[PDB]
């Protein structure tokens, strides 16, 4: 039944990137309180299957395209309330809104989207919501401001566990080719142009940019996680326009540049593209495949570009004026042409440790993988697709098997003390004593297992207090240590819940 | 296979009658260059089944009309390049191709319509165009000048007789 | 009636390192098994089949397990620093970090892979710029180091494309 | 289907050791241009199987033997072009021609001897290249310069993948 319900407000002038507004799933369910929401205080924990529609009247001559994103860790809002970079929106889970369909439905099984149960009383992790964005446009403003209603439904029942099932489990070696929420920003045809040509990069691996700003995502990571592909690209083509606007494009790939003969222009095998629809383009490469990512000085045209040729058009009645968008969604790359995976199932760097100011550090891991920072030491951290992962889900858990290695500042006939790798259960103040572990500093190298987790299930990428294994490093000659490196390898079955992205 | 290409240019006004240009179909072929080009010169003489395709975005809002005429022999080009009436335009094969209807496709069978086989080298008698006229204008002008691809589909192979089956 | 092979399936030398001038010293290997040089110390390669192999086709790729065995120059209670292999996938500019491993210098020894391809799939013998994993190895007190030798064993399945030959 | 073709210019007096010339490999397919060139365009890959044919009349009489050298990854043009030594010209794979057969022919996988697929538009890693050297010369000199025709047979397809299978 009806769960909750909300109201966006959409102005008469709707450009393409306005902010409509944020709603939050769970006061849409409190605030209108609710036969669901009633039922909800007695099952404590939920984890509903959401059907969730947007009414909304349906128009051809408008043009317009909003997105919904379902931002369930809180992780867009704050960079899209002036403005919503498409870049942004299209990060975390998201819906194409199209104003000549009318009113828009969609399922978010909140077991696999989000990945944690919802408490009646206050907020878990973080508060989860819905923003609403305009994709593309209205050609021309409309008559008057409006409003578009959006509603929750769902029958809630009791939830058995605290967390979801995982969206994702690590693993090096799979990347199957298949993309969920791959969503290209909008691409624009002026129709003062008799033909044009826009190009998309297929170098699917670069994390996407704001400015100055990196977005980090799932599909990226996934692609980063191989060091090329080939095959063909499957996706779906959006016309975003009003019916009195039309266009007819020829859609190609094509390797470090472009052709600039028309003749060879149909000699390569493209397909043509007049209205919404799906598309099969092959990826052309003198390799048969593009790299994964760039390498320094490279850029993406430098290699194989999926290729949006107008041939015919964008016309329009005068006096348009709008640009003609093509939003392109890629579901898969079928018929695959994998290269090796980028990773084999090995160790890979965590941190480094270097440059010591006191010879007594403490180094405090907890349950925790993270960032680390120190104003008595020089933290390097390691970038690769595990910490991107970790980065890109709402919570994660598992176990990492580390590897310590180290070696000497001083001269080793000199040297003494140790690397002490604490284990406790609890915390520093009452905990238990687990496994902790003295390695001589003569000894250069040590091993140890580290719980990332705790009572609950599972970590947020945030700072939080769950009582848990309790792990940290003890340096006693500190400055007898020209570096102290990390290692990790994540054991089978570490896991990830709720997709979503990660703005630095 | 494509086997040869050309554009037209429509003006954002194209009023009744207007001229919007002529292709030339063996240029068409030769200017492409073509894999169906180059298996021409091997057969030297060729009777093609074309399937004329004229790409063109879809629009329910102009009312335009046009006509793209086949003139085998070259006899209406004369008098229909400053403007085409339409008495001219209709009076060879020709076809009407609708705005509304977006992407326009038609067979022409070479052997009837044309009667003579095509010598990779140099035309024969006369050289076959397709002319491409305005028959309904637009009922007010689009916002900006814009064009169609015609493409030339045929899989070329070499002809046995100089003469085709006589239409009459 | 064969004598018995020359080689066993073990590993054998790829490079040897001496004579360091600089106590910093970076070797670049990245995705490649090939001639070194350098300003600052003296190489000395291997010569086997393997490496003839390498030279007399167009393209190869493999897997090559590679052990790393040093001796001290200075006295070793005076020792310091370590002998490190960088392990990266792209280049030293964008890359990520893959297993990097940090050998303290007393240990006097150390083993790791090296990935000989990239993403196309094999490497021609000459300088190409192809993204792949990437290796380097850093030595931090090199002056302290008499010799530092690189040996590689192929693991099974290394594959030679296209038989030629290399004059030098 | 024929794909593409050159010319070896013999001189009169023909000595062992003589460099005859190089034909390249793509540049004797698009100079052609081609059926099978215009179906490499649209393919993008290929990994063709070649029959080379060397025509070529036949001659008892004269003792000449020449050697077609195919060098893939150009290792031996920079050294042939003032004098051929036979250690070079059969240093890669290659075929005799006898004088006294005539006619030439024989079967080139791309797969096997090169191992790389061709790339329409440009090079990969370097141009696959024919030399055509003189092993043993003629009894004494022939009567005018003359000539050899080469051609290229194949019936192009689009490669699959971009490596062959691995020689050794």
């Amino acid at each position: 039944g009806l769960a909750g319900r909300g109201v966006i407000y959409i102005p008469k002038d709707c450009q393409a990137n306005r902010y409509l507004g944020t709603l939050n799933i769970r006061d849409m369910i409190s605030d209108f309180k609710g036969v669901q929401y009633e039922k909800w205080i007695t099952a404590g924990l939920v984890m509903p299957t959401f059907k969730i529609v947007i009414r909304l009247p349906a128009n051809a001559f408008t043009g317009l395209t909003w997105v919904m994103s379902f931002d369930a860790y809180n992780r867009i809002t704050s960079r899209i309330t002036a403005s919503a970079d498409p870049v942004y929106t299209l990060s975390v889970p998201h819906w194409l809104i199209h104003h000549k369909l009318g009113t828009f439905s969609c399922e978010i099984d909140y077991g696999e989207l989000c990945g944690h149960a919802m408490w009646f009383k206050s907020t878990t992790f973080e508060s989860p919501r819905l923003h609403f964005t305009c994709l593309t446009g209205n050609n021309k403003e409309l008559a008057a401001d409006w409003q578009a209603v959006v509603e929750l439904y769902a029958e809630l029942e009791e939830a058995t566990s605290f967390l979801g099932k995982p969206t994702l489990v690590f693993d090096p070696g799979v990347f199957n080719g298949k993309f969920q929420f791959l969503t290209c920003p909008p691409i624009f045809f002026d129709l003062t142009a008799v033909t044009a040509l826009r190009s998309a990069g297929l170098t699917l691996g670069q994390v996407p940019m704001v400015g100055t700003t990196k977005v980090y995502n799932l599909n990226s990571t996934l692609v980063s996680c191989v060091l090329g592909m080939g095959g063909t690209v499957r996706g779906r083509v959006h016309i975003c326009a009003p019916i009195f606007y039309s266009i007819v494009l020829w859609v190609v790939s094509e390797w470090n540049g472009t052709t600039m003969d028309w003749n060879e222009l149909f000699k390569y095998p493209g397909v043509y593209v007049e209205e919404d629809g799906s598309f099969e383009v092959k990826i052309r490469s003198p390799y048969h495949r593009t790299p994964a990512r760039l390498l320094a000085g490279q850029s993406q045209r430098d290699m194989s570009s999926l290729n949006f040729y107008a041939i015919a058009g964008p016309i329009a009645p005068s006096g348009e004026t709008a640009q003609l968008p093509i939003v392109v969604q890629i579901d898969e790359i079928v018929r695959p042409d994998l290269s090796l995976p980028s990773f084999e199932d090995d160790y890979f760097v965590w941190v480094d440790f270097s440059e010591f100011t006191l010879d007594k550090e403490e180094i405090e891991i907890g349950s925790r993988f993270f960032d680390f920072t120190s104003n008595t030491c020089r933290v390097s951290m390691g970038e690769n697709p595990f910490a991107a992962m970790i980065a890109c889900h709402g919570l994660h858990s598992g176990v990492l098997d580390l590897k310590l290695q180290w070696s000497l500042n001083t001269e080793f006939g000199k040297s003494s003390g140790s690397v002490t790798i604490t284990k406790l259960v609890g915390d520093k103040a009452m905990g238990l004593d687990g496994p902790s572990h003295v390695f001589a500093i003569q000894k250069l190298e040590g091993t140890t297992e580290l719980l990332v987790g705790n009572f609950a299930g599972a970590n947020p990428n945030t700072r939080f207090s769950l009582y848990s294994r309790w792990m940290a490093i003890k340096l006693d000659q500190a400055k007898s240590i020209k570096v102290l490196r990390v290692l990790c390898k994540p054991r089978p079955g570490f896991s990830f819940y709720g997709r979503t992205s990660f703005p630095v």
